[PDB]
């Protein structure tokens, strides 16, 4: 699809057997999801931006379905105000910016 | 152009006659630039980031060129990790997400 930017580019994703709404975010290096359970090992990480930093759990090799495109990669889990699909997964679905 | 996301989508902007580096950020509603002098009056604005909300200065109808594309619009000034070109100007220059 082609998604314009008049409003936030929210899409439905499937992760850990749950459906969630997430923002396609070219400014985010990493994918960050609200508190949820994921399988496997994790390690702590700090991420930040305007407003400050939050602590998240880093899970690797997690599968996510984004608009019917399956991708695998690292997912950070923590108290983010919005679910964010970052570049590490956007690349995998072939997402580009065009103008 | 078409910009992939394997690295940060950093571009050159021109504002106040000066060249600066900025991030094309579809996850940002607004355009936020590091401290600099802009003309005219400003209004208060609260923007929410990953780690909380902060106050920034809102300037309207500011001339700004983004990757050679001329735009005129709202620019916020405040403590941001990098200069951010958000949806308000991405929309102006005709930028879309595609996959
Ligand atoms: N309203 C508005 O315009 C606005 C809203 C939010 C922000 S934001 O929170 O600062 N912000 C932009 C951002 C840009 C660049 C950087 C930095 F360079 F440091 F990596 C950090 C943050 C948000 C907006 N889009 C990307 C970033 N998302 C939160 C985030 C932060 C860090 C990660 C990580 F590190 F895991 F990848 C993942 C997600 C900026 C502007
Ligand atoms: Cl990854
Ligand atoms: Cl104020
Ligand atoms: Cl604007």
């Amino acid at each position: 699809p082609q998604i314009t930017l008049w409003k936030r580019p929210l899409v439905t994703i499937k992760i850990g057997g749950q459906l969630k709404e997430a923002l396609l975010d070219t400014g985010a290096d990493d994918t960050v999801i609200e508190e949820m359970s994921l399988p496997g090992r994790w390690k702590p990480k700090m991420i930040g931006g305007i407003g400050g930093f939050i602590k998240v759990r880093q899970y690797d090799q997690i599968i996510i379905e984004i608009c019917g495109h399956k991708a695998i990669g690292t997912v950070l889990v923590g108290p983010t105000p919005v679910n964010i699909i970052g570049r590490n997964l956007l690349t995998q679905i072939g997402c580009t910016l065009n103008f």
